[PDB]
């Protein structure tokens, strides 16, 4: 359920 953003600008979300 948690989402983490990278410094490069990539949008990725976790399974939590």
């Amino acid at each position: 359920g948690i989402c983490f953003k990278d410094p490069f600008g990539s949008t990725l979300c976790a399974p939590d």
